[PDB]
DNA sequence: GATTTGATCGATTGAGCCTTCCAGTCCTTCGGGACTGGAATTTTTTTGTTCGGAGAACTATAATGGGAGCTGTCACGGATGCA
């Protein structure tokens, strides 16, 4: 098997348990490779980072649940990746230049 | 609820550490799928012998008419063949 099935299937992999409190070494059990060669060959296709990925679309997907449900903001730190809300909301002013409170204010 | 700061899990990745995925080439080895001579075998028809079989003429005192066990009791009738 060649390399350019593995993402294709490492990116089937990903997108069903998002959320589930998910982590890194938990694929590398799952794909039986290491710990450390998921972050390599990440590069030569896509030229981004897999060990965010992960942690992306946790902002991703909490800017629709959070924007579609009455969730408060303070459950999805300890499952999403974190564990206190004065993280969660600095990974996306690096991303989407924007505040968590004032992204469903804007209709 | 929005942000400011210290260090540390992870690992931005960079090199560095190690055999297999598999086209099938080829190998010496060997009984199968090719039909075969030659040698054995067993009938399958063929040849022949011969003992019984079986067909056949002849048998010269004189012998000159059978019945031979039948039909033992149906009676009514419809045409018949005489008369």
């Amino acid at each position: 098997m060649s390399h350019q099935k593995i993402i294709q299937d490492l990116i089937a992999w990903i997108d069903e348990h998002i959320d589930q409190p998910l982590n890194i070494d938990v694929v590398a059990k799952k794909s039986g490779y290491s710990k450390w060669y998921l972050q390599r060959m990440f590069r030569t296709v896509t030229h981004q980072t897999l060990g965010d990925y992960i942690r992306q679309r946790r902002l991703l997907l909490a800017a629709v649940e959070l924007r579609t449900t009455e969730r408060p903001i303070f459950d999805i730190a300890m499952d999403l990746g974190y564990v206190s809300q004065q993280t969660f909301s600095r990974v996306f002013r690096r991303q989407f230049d924007r505040t968590p409170s004032d992204y469903r204010h804007r209709l």
